[PDB]
């Protein structure tokens, strides 16, 4: 067996299932070679950065993600050393854990793995009636289930979600039951568990908080029982909550408006009430609006603490919940300024009043026809303004600190203005009126017209070429984008709720089988769902 | 410099312009960037070395025919005439017909052609082949 | 390492006329010979080079920014 840093613990088990040698494997189980032998090795890890072949370091999960189901059978029914079907490697993934990594969602390999992973459950089943292999969790927590919601397999989702066994002694296994049918539809319950209320990581809480990496970010909510799940969730009671939000925050935004432009215009804050009306509702409208900013303030501070986003994605994903605190953060240096005795307030006040305005945006996400233009509006700034700063930076500096260093005596003899002034320039407000009376005329002309040429003409159509391509880009992703703005309002209106209930359940906890492996029955939370389809 | 003109600055800051643009030959190599620095290659090399000679057959046919048919005024030196065609051209002109003179209708004639065909029709012509340049080469960043 | 004529300068230097210059480097010996010389030694002095020019031209203007108006 190999000793070293690389290929630490391979052996001759993994060898033979490795080359398909049933002989090989039947004399090596025979002569006691140990079945659940850990190959480790860093060609043999969970790693992106390195090749390797990770297949959860067991040979009955080398059998299993190699697609050779009668090796799995043999380790698992043989009595010269059975294998464990629930054993896990370093990582804590089990066989199941090891098949969901090994996706890759295509249809050969859907069709293998699925096929597999039914196999699997069926002897599982079988071999120990009270096991329960799908709620073993990996070392992070993960359920096969939640694993493949995480990294994406549209295929192994689909499948499991809408898993269906019609067979005695393994009918317990099915999620999905189908009750009756007629010529176009059919009705049908759906199992439910783990995917509202698990405790510990659910698959909407996997599916909405991904990182935005995910391949089917958006794809897998389309999987029928989620969409019936968001579709019943919002039609029953988020929908009307998140119109109330919408209406306070408008209410909000006017009185924070009104209060900010009746501001006394008297030196040096604070400032002293006056036993009047107009005082008592500003100094009214004033607390309100700071009380606003203290509210948004703590809920973004309990947002980063849950989430824990990384820098690399802390913009990527989380745009809205950055301006939100952003606008926090400047109304509470306004009310710091303002204790303070500084005016200066009022530069902070106006900053987060303005903000405060363009996050209404935020509640144009989750309408099919508006939010398009919050997430237009997003991808734009995040991508190309912020690529194009340090081309038109370059040019803009170059050409700025040129004339500057040309001219002597002049408005074009300092940094501030000359800056402006070709900024003027660049977006066609500019004047050309070459009409002074100074030196080296010629070359001056000859700079500015080149500036105009090339950022004017040329770098700005650029911009506003690219701009386009991205918007023509995602003129065709709105449907799926509006599902998964909706997805994460659901759930954000499903955690604070403010009314101590969680009546996050659906329908009944209904008896779904009733005739578990032992005497007892089970009730499931199943969800009833009746579909149609016009094929034949 | 050393041979006692004060005429280097203007040497001098050709230079000192073209050594900052230059840094964008740094970020070629960048997946992410490298693209603007070969879309502005790409443009300057082709598309206005091509449209260069349509726009001054039109600037330069219509300059000489203002010049021409004015007498005695701003517009009667070809050096303001073009620079003023020229801002025209780039929608930052005034048409401010406030001089008294003579054939002013065929004056105000030419000069409504002149806009039309080089704001209008010619510059949405440059800036659709523009376009199509660099939509072309994004696919081809990688 | 050729001492007449390699492939990678025949790829590299090529005219722009060449059919597929852009794939041939797709070609695998040649794609991962070239991440790694990017990654052993290359990138560091790259930036370093960066780096150096952007001193270059902060010299530069301030150089030039306070001349001598005599
Ligand atoms: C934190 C960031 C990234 C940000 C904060 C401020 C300064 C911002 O400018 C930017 C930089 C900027 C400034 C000027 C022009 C373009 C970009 O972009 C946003 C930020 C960007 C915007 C414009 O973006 C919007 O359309 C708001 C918005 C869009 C989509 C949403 O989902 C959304 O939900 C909250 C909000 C609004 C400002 O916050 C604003 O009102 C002021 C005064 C400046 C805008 O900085
Ligand atoms: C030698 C040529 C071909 C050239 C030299 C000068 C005059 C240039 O204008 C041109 C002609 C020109 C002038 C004005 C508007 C458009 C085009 O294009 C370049 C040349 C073109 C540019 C603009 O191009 C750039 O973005 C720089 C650049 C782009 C891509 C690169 O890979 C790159 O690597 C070094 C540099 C910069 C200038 O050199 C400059 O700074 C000044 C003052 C004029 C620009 O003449
Ligand atoms: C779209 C791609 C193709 C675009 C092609 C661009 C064509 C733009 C033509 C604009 C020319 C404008 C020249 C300015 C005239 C001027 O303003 O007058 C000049 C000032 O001198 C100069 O700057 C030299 C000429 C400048 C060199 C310029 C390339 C002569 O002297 P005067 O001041 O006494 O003129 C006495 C009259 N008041
Ligand atoms: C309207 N007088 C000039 C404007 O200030 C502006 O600069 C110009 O019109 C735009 O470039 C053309 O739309």
């Amino acid at each position: 067996s190999y000793t070293d840093s690389y290929y630490k613990g391979q052996t001759a088990l993994h060898i033979a299932i490795e080359r398909r040698n049933m002989t090989l494997v039947t004399l090596l189980v025979e002569n006691g070679a140990d079945v659940q032998a850990a190959a480790n090795g860093d060609f043999f890890k969970k790693t992106k950065g390195r090749p390797g072949f990770y297949f959860g370091e067991l040979p009955l999960s080398l059998a299993a993600c190699t697609n050779q189901l009668a090796i799995v059978k043999f380790l698992l029914q043989n009595s010269w050393q059975p294998a464990d079907i629930s054993a896990r490697d370093s990582v804590g993934n089990t066989v199941l854990h090891a098949l969901v990594e090994v996706a890759d969602n295509t249809v050969d390999n859907t069709k293998f793995v699925t096929s597999m992973y039914n196999e699997i459950l069926i002897l599982g089943a079988k071999l120990h009636p009270t096991l329960k292999l799908e709620e073993i969790t990996n070392r992070k927590g993960l359920t096969p289930l939640a694993l493949a919601a995480s990294s994406g397999k549209i295929g192994v989702l689909a499948y499991i979600l809408q898993r269906e066994i019609h067979e005695p002694e393994c009918r317990h296994l099915s999620r999905k039951f189908t009750e009756w049918a007629y010529g176009p539809v059919h009705s049908s319950l759906y199992d439910l568990s783990c995917i509202d209320t698990c405790e510990k990581n659910s698959v909407l809480e996997v599916i909405a908080y991904s990182s935005s990496e995910t391949p089917n970010r958006h794809d897998m909510l389309l999987v029928e029982p989620l969409n019936r799940l968001l579709q019943d969730k919002w039609d029953r009671f988020v929908k009307r909550i998140f119109y109330f939000n919408f209406f306070v925050y408008c209410l909000y935004m006017i009185i924070f408006t009104a209060a900010a432009y009746y501001r006394p215009v008297e030196g040096l804050p604070p400032y002293k009430l006056k036993n009047t009306v107009g005082d008592y509702f500003r100094v009214t409208g004033e607390i309100l609006s700071v009380s606003g900013g203290v509210y948004f303030f703590f809920r973004g501070i309990q947002y980063f603490l849950q989430r824990r986003p990384s820098l690399k994605s802390l913009f990527v994903d989380s745009y809205s919940e950055i301006l939100f605190f952003v606008q926090s953060l400047f109304m509470l240096v306004s009310v710091v300024l303002y204790f303070s005795q500084r005016k200066e307030y009022v530069a902070s006040m106006v900053f987060s009043l303005a903000m405060g305005w363009t996050n209404m945006l935020y509640y144009t996400r989750g309408f099919q026809q508006m939010g398009i233009y919050a997430v237009m509006i997003e991808k734009m700034i995040l991508r190309d303004l912020c690529r194009f700063m340090f081309v038109y930076l370059v040019f803009l500096f170059g050409f700025s600190t040129a004339v500057v260093t040309l001219i002597e005596d002049g408005k074009y003899n300092s940094l501030y203005s000359t800056c402006l002034e070709l900024f003027k320039f660049t977006i066609g407000m500019g004047d050309l009126e070459f009409t002074e009376n100074y030196d080296f005329k010629a070359v001056f002309i000859i700079l500015l017209l080149a500036y105009v040429i090339l950022t004017y003409i040329l770098l700005l159509n650029m911009l506003i070429a690219l701009m386009g391509e991205t918007v023509n880009k995602i003129a065709q992703e709105s449907k799926n984008i509006w599902k998964l703005q909706r997805a994460i309002t659901i759930l954000d209106t499903e955690k604070s709720f403010l009314k101590c209930m969680r009546k996050a359940f659906r329908s009944g906890k209904l008896l779904q089988v009733g005739f578990t492996p032992d005497g007892k029955d089970d009730y499931r939370w199943c969800f009833r769902v009746d579909e149609v389809n016009w094929t034949t």
